[PDB]
């Protein structure tokens, strides 16, 4: 009937780039996920931009834009979800990955050793897989504390208030020669973590990361596989 | 070939009798209902128990807040789309009884400032043409003795339904000619002095909007063209 007469407060906010698609969630000012395909032959080029020159997203309305003023001074590197070296093939495709709506506040030693060498190992699988997709996004995880109740407690930085995830997730779908899929599914925490620990080690079930970042894999996949 | 496996997360609307809702899986919660008031909707005989409260089939169990979820946790199943806007139709008054409609309030808030607030909404129905309620939850920051900032609240129950700070209601207000007015309040999820007067709890829509994320102005600016 006549309810939506003044519109809807919000909706799904999807980001099509040349690198990765997005869900953005304007609460946390970041995304909810990204999602990339990297395969071999897409993959390797001359495409190169300085490690440092982020961009605000100006499709994002400004009360729920990060910004790179929110990462000022702040402690955090702005981590980006779609890696940029996934996307040396086109200079437009890895500059997509530069913008903060592809990024989140990330520990300066999580970024450049744990998490980059999960991002390097899942690239290395378009070596040997016809199609590597993954998606990575934040976590905030539940912890219980010394009255016996559970709280979800994060950081938010700057004046927008840009949320600091406690962990992060990353699902690849491995798309081996010829039909056969598989799974693999990471969690780290947002923190120093030891580079020599393997990442096996990071491997959880896919469903957990679905129950507590309330998205769903699993049935798409079954659901593609017929 | 991105999507060739789907996308994980994609806005949950959700269609009811007596309203609209937008659904947070991450929460466990509503981002807001959307509810539109008028005179004649209030009266009705539907009627049901206030305890009453059923669990909503159309979401994923991994997502999905349970009565159990809210046993023993010491907050009320505090709808957001108020039972008592929906009398005109067994139906609607039914639909505000879904726990997606619902979020962990506070007892004495659900029960006193929080329902006079209803109550007042519902009253302009008696000089609006038309009474639009938005109303979902908060998440505000807080900050502490190292100077930064945090968000942190429970959750409860096996499923990690989360608990508002706040809560926000914005009411849309439709005269025939002269024709629209914006009023928003916001509630700490507390037990609030039920005499404090409810004018004191109005905030800048603004505000709303950036702390919740949502956007109402430009819609309502877009209508008026
Ligand atoms: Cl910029
Ligand atoms: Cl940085
Ligand atoms: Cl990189
Ligand atoms: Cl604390
Ligand atoms: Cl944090
Ligand atoms: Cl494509
Ligand atoms: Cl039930
Ligand atoms: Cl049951
Ligand atoms: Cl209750
Ligand atoms: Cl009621
Ligand atoms: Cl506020
Ligand atoms: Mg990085
Ligand atoms: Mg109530």
């Amino acid at each position: 009937g006549e309810l939506a007469k003044y519109g809807l407060p919000g909706v799904a906010q999807l980001r099509s780039r040349e690198s990765y698609v997005l869900s953005y969630d304007p609460r946390t000012r970041g995304a909810l996920w990204v999602l990339e395909q990297l395969r071999p032959e897409r993959l390797r080029g001359d495409g190169d931009r300085s490690a440092c020159d982020f961009r605000e997203d100006d499709s994002v309305h400004a009360y729920h834009r990060a910004t790179n003023a929110d990462y000022r001074g702040s402690g955090f590197d702005r981590g980006a979800l779609a890696a940029a070296a996934n996307h040396r093939w086109s200079q437009r495709a890895m500059d997509d990955t530069f913008y903060l709506s592809n990024v989140a506040p990330q520990v300066p030693h999580l970024n450049q050793n744990a998490w980059n060498n999960l991002e390097r190992y899942s690239r290395s699988l378009t070596r040997t897989y016809q199609n590597v997709y993954v998606c990575t996004g934040p976590l905030f995880l539940p912890r219980t504390e010394a009255d016996g109740k559970s709280y979800v407690k994060y950081q938010v930085i700057g004046k927008n208030h840009v949320a600091v995830p406690t962990h992060f997730f990353k699902v690849l779908i491995l798309e081996a020669a010829g039909g056969q899929i598989e799974l693999r599914s990471y969690v780290m925490p947002n923190a120093p973590v030891d580079e020599t620990i393997p990442l096996e080690r990071f491997l959880v079930p896919i469903e957990s990361i679905e129950r507590a970042s309330g998205l769903l894999f699993v049935p798409n996949i079954l659901a593609r596989a017929g």
